[PDB]
């Protein structure tokens, strides 16, 4: 079940980023034990009728990248502007879209409170069927549009995926893992395997096990793998150090909420200073992923690779454990007893209970009075307290405050 990908396309200033923001998951109410993740303006996820969808704002990519996004998407949401009417640049985009071989949903944005007949008039001639009436500023028509997008769509064990930039060692590591002691192997995107009584499925969205067998980076296919997997193994290339692009990928993993293990690959042959330099770079540039187990390996020579299986099992178990309101509240009471919340404007903040908001991203909701006066430093203290109490690894703990009712 790979998530469908919807590419938002259209001229500048039609409302693509506004619609993207309306549809995607907001993380404004969350405070993490360690900050360091921003809101992605290119890729996101949305949910409509329980069906999760990947969204790409092609305006955030700006033509090579835009063309790649369109070619790798399942459907296309093409936005035009009711206030402008049909303009020549819309027609240029339309002709390009017709040559691709995919569904085009036409959406007329900025409809505001104008009648549909007025809004849609200029756009029937584009030949993309119904010009869906929307206003991204108010939500008008958005649910109806997304319902039409949905309607026009076609033992696993622990699912894992390798994520990383080109040439970091993904195919090498896949081949090495599948050949480790006691591993047995038996559409082509899923590769089931087992080790002892442990069942796994490798997710290979870019088909790299096949290219290695016989012989272009896709952020979309990386995101699809990340959302399909239970645990991600992110590979760094120790010879290159920590790169800006590595950080962009890691951030997306953390934002997606998926369990993470870091494999620092190509560790072989490095001297004491080289190794210490890589370690120091990780500590300086990646403290936001301290919750993730990391292993220094050589996929090529096999050194340290076997440690990954227990890391997969333990990371999965950590986020899958039972987390009742009673046990979360028991932990909250203990945290408060050890370190009392500060008085704010002279009034005491009273924290009453905690419940599980979500496992991905891990969100613990803390209820009380005057909770929004809680300094962010206290929220970070609570995040760390829950982390230690339940031994959360592979995912960061987020605290969401709620001042009931
Ligand atoms: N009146 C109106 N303005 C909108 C609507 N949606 C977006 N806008 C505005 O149109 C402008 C362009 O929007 P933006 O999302 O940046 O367009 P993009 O360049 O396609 O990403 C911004 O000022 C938005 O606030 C809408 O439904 N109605
Ligand atoms: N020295 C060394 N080279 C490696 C290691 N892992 C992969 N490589 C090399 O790095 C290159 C890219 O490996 P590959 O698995 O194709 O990377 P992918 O693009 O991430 O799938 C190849 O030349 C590999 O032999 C390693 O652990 N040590």
């Amino acid at each position: 079940a790979m998530l469908p990908v919807i590419a938002i396309v259209g001229r500048p200033n039609v409302g693509k980023s506004t619609l993207f923001n309306y549809l995607t998951k907001s993380r404004a109410a969350l405070v993490a034990d360690v900050p360091g993740v921003t809101r992605d303006r290119q890729y996101g996820e949305t949910t409509i009728d329980s069906q999760r969808l990947l969204l790409v704002d092609t305006g955030g990519l700006v033509e090579t990248q835009v063309e790649q996004a369109i070619d790798e998407s399942d459907c296309i949401l093409f936005l035009v502007d009711a206030k402008a009417g049909l303009v020549p640049a819309d027609e240029i985009i339309a002709e390009r879209l017709r040559k691709k071989g995919k569904k085009i949903f036409l959406a007329v944005n900025k409809a505001d409170r104008a009648r549909a007949a007025v809004v849609q008039s200029d756009f029937y001639k584009l030949g993309f069927g119904e010009p869906y009436v929307i206003a991204a500023a108010s939500g008008r028509g958005v649910k109806d549009l997304m319902t039409q997008v949905l309607e026009n769509l076609p033992e696993v064990g622990i699912k894992i995926a390798m994520i990383g930039r080109p040439n970091v060692g993904k195919s090498t590591l896949i081949n090495r893992l599948l050949g480790e002691e006691r591993v047995i192997v038996y559409d082509s995107i899923y590769i089931p395997f087992a080790r002892n009584d442990e069942n796994y499925t490798l997710i290979d969205t870019a088909g790299i096990r096949r290219r290695a067998k016989i012989q272009k980076f896709s952020m979309i296919k990386s995101l699809q793998a990340m959302h399909a997997a239970d645990v991600v193994i992110f590979l760094l290339d120790a010879r290159q150090g920590v790169t800006e692009q590595d950080l962009r990928l890691l951030n997306r993993i953390v934002e997606a909420g998926v369990s993470l293990i870091i494999a620092v690959n190509k560790w072989d042959g490095l001297n004491i200073e080289e190794r210490d330099n890589v370690r120091n770079a990780i500590d300086r540039r990646m403290p936001f992923v301290d919750f993730a187990r990391r292993y220094f390996i050589s996929a090529l020579h096999g050194t340290g690779v076997g440690k990954l299986f227990r890391a997969i099992q333990e990371s999965y178990q950590s986020i899958q454990q039972e987390l009742t309101t009673g046990q979360l509240t028991r932990a909250l009471e203990k945290a408060v007893a050890e370190h009392e919340p500060p008085l704010v404007k002279g009034r005491r903040i009273r924290l009453r209970y905690a419940h599980l908001g979500a496992r991905h991203p891990l969100t613990i909701v803390v209820h009380g009075k005057q909770t929004k006066s809680l300094p962010q430093s206290y929220s970070r203290y609570l995040a760390n307290y829950f982390r230690k109490t339940f031994n959360f690894i592979g995912v960061p703990v987020h605290i969401k405050l709620k001042t009931d009712p």
